[PDB]
């Protein structure tokens, strides 16, 4: 292809925030393509080392029923909460682990259409609420654009609600580059599922009308190359073509409390890496 590699190195953990409050809550996000797939690839003892007070998995591909034994082995994470398509059947599917346990858990955004796929979790806390996603690919031929805006849609709306009570943490895979330097090969993919202009339009929509910043590019507008998504094939990892398709979206109210926005690039286990968020809520 035209691509050779180009060189990533996310800068070290800020762990203050500009106003020298130490980090209070260190949340990762990670689609790990197959909760069972990414357990055997040793996902938990990366996992582990990370020690994030709360963890959002995206892609479980699993049944709220099939859960894996060895999720047992997470005593700092013990409060564990699922989502997976209503069929019961083994794809899609979010779940969220939490050292402290949620003052509620919700499922969906209460919209019966797009409710079945198991891809929303809210878990509302003291200071803020946390969502979780898993975004509807536009799929292959953009055959599910359309559903995709539709989604979209309902998913602003619904989050717009969610931060009019409390601030709101957003995170997960938003099946979408925003902006040219979200990915490598912006000029190849425009026609692609995660680079449409409907798709990075509705992103900047979701930004203007909760409203929320993206906490990576909030602190690093001008940093190319950084992505969080690369396709198996090709051998597109080792030469960093990728897509930053894993967000976390903040409340601006809670800028303040923006410690740091990480992109965990050498975690090996899925075609995501993780991303980590440290607040100083």
């Amino acid at each position: 292809a035209s691509e050779g590699p180009a060189l990533y190195e996310d800068p070290p953990d800020q762990k203050t925030s500009p106003s020298g409050k130490p980090a209070t809550l260190k949340i990762c996000s990670w689609n790990v393509d197959g909760l069972r797939a990414w357990i055997k690839k040793k996902g938990l003892d990366w996992v582990k080392e990370e020690a994030p007070d709360i963890l959002c998995l995206q892609e479980t591909k699993c049944s709220e029923n099939k859960l894996p034994a060895e999720l047992q082995e997470l005593p700092g994470l013990s409060h564990q909460y699922w989502s997976a398509p209503s069929d019961k059947e083994g794809y899609s599917g979010v779940g969220l682990l939490s050292r402290q346990a949620p003052l509620k858990v919700s499922y969906g955004i209460g919209d019966e259409e797009h409710d079945q796929e198991g891809r929303v979790i809210v878990a509302e806390f003291d200071s803020f609420v946390l969502v979780t996603a898993y975004v509807p690919n536009a799929g292959r031929g953009l055959v599910r654009l359309e559903y995709r805006q539709r989604w979209d849609e309902a998913f602003r709306k619904f989050l717009k609600g969610l931060a009019s009570r409390k601030p709101l943490v957003l995170c997960g895979d938003l099946n979408v580059a925003h902006e040219e330097i979200d990915l490598r090969n912006p000029k190849g993919n425009k026609k692609n599922a995660g680079f449409t202009p409907q798709e990075r339009q509705g992103f900047g929509e979701l930004l203007q009308a909760v409203p929320l910043a993206d906490s990576f590019r909030h602190l690093y507008p001008n940093t190319p190359y950084a992505y969080t998504f690369w396709t198996y094939m090709m051998n597109a990892r080792s030469k960093n073509v990728g897509w930053r398709l894993d967000y976390f979206l903040l409340s601006h109210s809670l800028l303040p409390a923006l410690c740091d926005s990480k992109i965990r690039s050498k975690a090996l286990g899925s075609d995501h890496c993780p991303i980590t968020l440290y607040l100083a809520l």
